[PDB]
Protein backbone atom coordinates (compact mmCIF):
# COMPACT_ATOMS: atom_id res chain seq x y z
CA UNK A 1 0.00 0.00 0.00
CA UNK A 2 2.48 2.63 -1.16
CA UNK A 3 0.65 4.72 -3.10
CA UNK A 4 2.22 8.21 -4.58
CA UNK A 5 1.80 12.07 -4.45
CA UNK A 6 2.44 14.76 -6.73
CA UNK A 7 1.42 19.33 -6.92
CA UNK A 8 1.86 31.54 -2.82
CA UNK A 9 4.35 28.67 -1.58
CA UNK A 10 7.09 29.65 -3.56
CA UNK A 11 6.98 32.81 -2.89
CA UNK A 12 6.71 32.38 0.82
CA UNK A 13 9.53 29.56 0.88
CA UNK A 14 11.59 31.93 -1.04
CA UNK A 15 10.92 35.55 1.23
CA UNK A 16 11.84 32.86 4.10
CA UNK A 17 14.73 31.49 3.19
CA UNK A 18 16.03 34.73 1.88
CA UNK A 19 15.72 36.00 5.51
CA UNK A 20 17.63 32.90 6.97
CA UNK A 21 20.24 33.63 4.20
CA UNK A 22 20.60 38.16 5.22
CA UNK A 23 20.84 36.96 8.85
CA UNK A 24 23.93 33.95 7.71
CA UNK A 25 27.25 35.87 8.44
CA UNK A 26 29.57 35.38 5.01
CA UNK A 27 33.15 34.20 4.85
CA UNK A 28 35.45 36.28 3.05
CA UNK A 29 34.59 34.98 -0.34
CA UNK A 30 31.68 36.18 -0.60
CA UNK A 31 29.64 39.32 -0.54
CA UNK A 32 25.62 38.78 -1.18
CA UNK A 33 23.65 35.96 -1.04
CA UNK A 34 20.06 36.19 -2.35
CA UNK A 35 17.24 34.03 -3.53
CA UNK A 36 16.86 34.52 -6.90
CA UNK A 37 14.15 31.90 -7.55
CA UNK A 38 12.58 28.78 -5.60
CA UNK A 39 10.49 26.07 -6.89
CA UNK A 40 9.23 23.28 -5.14
CA UNK A 41 8.20 21.87 -8.68
CA UNK A 42 5.85 19.19 -10.23
CA UNK A 43 7.05 16.02 -8.95
CA UNK A 44 6.13 14.71 -5.33
CA UNK A 45 7.11 12.05 -2.95
CA UNK A 46 6.34 8.43 -2.85
CA UNK A 47 4.28 8.05 0.68
CA UNK A 48 4.05 4.72 2.28
CA UNK A 49 1.92 5.18 5.43
CA UNK A 50 4.06 3.12 8.26
CA UNK A 51 1.94 3.83 11.65
CA UNK A 52 -0.93 5.66 12.60
CA UNK A 53 -1.05 7.28 16.07
CA UNK A 54 -2.14 9.59 18.91
CA UNK A 55 0.47 12.81 18.01
CA UNK A 56 2.92 13.27 20.13
CA UNK A 57 2.69 15.07 23.65
CA UNK A 58 5.09 17.58 22.36
CA UNK A 59 2.57 19.33 19.98
CA UNK A 60 -0.22 19.64 22.79
CA UNK A 61 2.41 20.93 25.31
CA UNK A 62 3.28 23.53 22.82
CA UNK A 63 -0.30 24.62 21.94
CA UNK A 64 -0.40 24.42 25.91
CA UNK A 65 2.10 27.56 26.27
CA UNK A 66 1.50 29.70 23.03
CA UNK A 67 -0.82 28.17 20.51
CA UNK A 68 -9.47 16.70 22.89
CA UNK A 69 -9.65 14.77 19.47
CA UNK A 70 -7.04 14.70 16.42
CA UNK A 71 -4.85 12.18 14.69
CA UNK A 72 -0.89 11.66 13.30
CA UNK A 73 0.50 10.13 10.74
CA UNK A 74 3.82 7.84 10.11
CA UNK A 75 5.18 8.70 6.86
CA UNK A 76 8.03 6.69 4.94
CA UNK A 77 8.53 9.59 2.20
CA UNK A 78 10.65 8.46 -0.77
CA UNK A 79 11.80 11.96 -2.72
CA UNK A 80 13.52 11.98 -6.45
CA UNK A 81 11.90 15.02 -6.77
CA UNK A 82 12.26 17.75 -9.41
CA UNK A 83 12.88 21.03 -6.72
CA UNK A 84 15.18 23.77 -7.55
CA UNK A 85 16.81 26.71 -5.38
CA UNK A 86 18.23 29.42 -7.59
CA UNK A 87 20.32 31.53 -5.59
CA UNK A 88 22.33 34.78 -6.66
CA UNK A 89 26.35 35.46 -4.89
CA UNK A 90 28.67 37.79 -5.20
CA UNK A 91 32.03 36.11 -5.38
CA UNK A 92 34.88 37.79 -3.39
CA UNK A 93 37.82 37.07 -5.68
CA UNK A 94 40.94 37.80 -3.13
CA UNK A 95 43.46 35.83 -5.53
CA UNK A 96 45.95 38.62 -5.62
CA UNK A 97 45.51 41.81 -3.09
CA UNK A 98 41.71 41.20 -0.90
CA UNK A 99 38.70 41.81 -2.98
CA UNK A 100 40.21 41.90 -6.07
CA UNK A 101 37.60 41.28 -7.73
CA UNK A 102 33.56 40.86 -7.24
CA UNK A 103 31.89 37.98 -9.95
CA UNK A 104 28.19 38.14 -9.87
CA UNK A 105 27.72 34.42 -10.07
CA UNK A 106 24.60 32.10 -9.62
CA UNK A 107 24.44 29.06 -8.01
CA UNK A 108 21.55 25.73 -8.57
CA UNK A 109 20.52 23.66 -5.48
CA UNK A 110 19.11 20.43 -7.72
CA UNK A 111 18.23 16.91 -7.58
CA UNK A 112 17.82 16.13 -3.96
CA UNK A 113 17.08 12.64 -2.94
CA UNK A 114 15.64 11.74 0.07
CA UNK A 115 14.27 8.84 1.94
CA UNK A 116 13.38 9.52 5.46
CA UNK A 117 10.69 8.81 8.33
CA UNK A 118 8.59 11.95 8.67
CA UNK A 119 5.59 12.60 10.95
CA UNK A 120 2.02 14.53 10.25
CA UNK A 121 -0.16 15.78 13.01
CA UNK A 122 -3.59 16.93 13.12
CA UNK A 123 -4.74 18.84 16.18
CA UNK A 124 -7.61 20.39 15.99
CA UNK A 125 -6.68 21.98 13.64
CA UNK A 126 -3.46 22.93 13.69
CA UNK A 127 -1.44 21.04 10.92
CA UNK A 128 2.23 19.68 11.83
CA UNK A 129 4.60 18.54 9.57
CA UNK A 130 8.16 17.35 10.84
CA UNK A 131 11.26 15.11 9.28
CA UNK A 132 12.11 12.43 12.29
CA UNK A 133 14.93 10.34 10.53
CA UNK A 134 16.51 9.02 7.42
CA UNK A 135 15.34 5.55 6.54
CA UNK A 136 18.49 3.61 7.45
CA UNK A 137 19.75 5.61 11.02
CA UNK A 138 21.04 2.84 13.10
CA UNK A 139 18.58 4.00 15.97
CA UNK A 140 16.20 2.12 14.01
CA UNK A 141 18.52 -0.94 14.36
CA UNK A 142 17.48 -2.68 17.34
CA UNK A 143 13.92 -2.64 15.77
CA UNK A 144 12.02 -0.31 17.91
CA UNK A 145 9.62 2.18 16.75
CA UNK A 146 10.32 5.79 15.71
CA UNK A 147 7.80 7.05 18.12
CA UNK A 148 9.39 5.85 21.04
CA UNK A 149 9.63 9.65 22.78
CA UNK A 150 12.37 7.89 25.35
CA UNK A 151 14.01 6.58 22.07
CA UNK A 152 17.17 8.23 20.80
CA UNK A 153 15.70 9.92 17.27
CA UNK A 154 12.61 11.27 19.40
CA UNK A 155 14.11 12.22 22.00
CA UNK A 156 16.75 14.34 19.89
CA UNK A 157 19.82 14.16 22.33
CA UNK A 158 22.77 13.12 20.16
CA UNK A 159 21.84 14.73 16.95
CA UNK A 160 25.46 14.15 15.70
CA UNK A 161 24.59 10.77 15.66
CA UNK A 162 21.69 11.07 13.58
CA UNK A 163 21.75 10.08 9.46
CA UNK A 164 21.22 13.64 7.54
CA UNK A 165 17.76 13.66 6.42
CA UNK A 166 19.51 14.92 3.13
CA UNK A 167 20.80 11.85 1.14
CA UNK A 168 21.84 13.92 -2.26
CA UNK A 169 21.85 17.27 -3.31
CA UNK A 170 23.52 18.76 -6.52
CA UNK A 171 24.58 21.89 -6.44
CA UNK A 172 26.20 23.65 -9.98
CA UNK A 173 27.50 27.16 -10.83
CA UNK A 174 27.30 29.49 -13.32
CA UNK A 175 30.21 31.67 -14.26
CA UNK A 176 31.53 33.29 -16.87
CA UNK A 177 33.46 32.18 -19.96
CA UNK A 178 36.29 34.38 -19.03
CA UNK A 179 36.91 32.97 -15.58
CA UNK A 180 36.91 29.01 -16.38
CA UNK A 181 40.53 29.12 -17.16
CA UNK A 182 41.95 30.27 -13.56
CA UNK A 183 42.35 27.78 -10.87
CA UNK A 184 42.03 30.81 -8.37
CA UNK A 185 38.51 31.63 -9.35
CA UNK A 186 37.74 27.49 -9.66
CA UNK A 187 38.70 26.97 -6.07
CA UNK A 188 36.74 30.30 -4.53
CA UNK A 189 33.75 28.94 -6.27
CA UNK A 190 34.12 25.35 -4.90
CA UNK A 191 34.53 27.02 -1.35
CA UNK A 192 31.09 28.74 -2.40
CA UNK A 193 29.35 25.67 -3.04
CA UNK A 194 30.81 23.68 -0.17
CA UNK A 195 29.63 26.51 2.05
CA UNK A 196 26.13 26.65 0.13
CA UNK A 197 25.73 23.30 0.65
CA UNK A 198 25.92 23.47 4.18
CA UNK A 199 24.21 26.50 4.76
CA UNK A 200 21.19 25.09 2.84
CA UNK A 201 21.20 21.52 4.75
CA UNK A 202 21.61 23.54 7.62
CA UNK A 203 18.52 25.80 7.25
CA UNK A 204 16.59 22.30 6.21
CA UNK A 205 17.22 20.66 9.36
CA UNK A 206 16.51 24.44 11.32
CA UNK A 207 12.95 24.54 9.78
CA UNK A 208 12.05 20.93 8.91
CA UNK A 209 13.88 18.00 10.95
CA UNK A 210 12.74 17.05 14.54
CA UNK A 211 12.71 18.60 17.19
CA UNK A 212 11.72 21.31 14.30
CA UNK A 213 8.49 21.40 12.68
CA UNK A 214 7.21 23.47 9.96
CA UNK A 215 3.41 24.70 12.07
CA UNK A 216 0.06 25.81 9.93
Amino acid sequence: MSFDINWRLNDLIRKHLNSYLQNTQLPSYVSNLRVLDFDLGKVGPAITLKEITDPLDEFYDSIREEAPNDIQFLLEVEYKGDLLVTIGADLVLNYPVEKFMTLPVKLSISDIGLHSLCIVACLSKQLFLSFLCDVSDPALDDNQTVLDPKGPILAATKPLERISIVRSMKIETEIGEQYQGQGSVLRSVGELEQFLFTIFKDFLRKELAWPSWINL
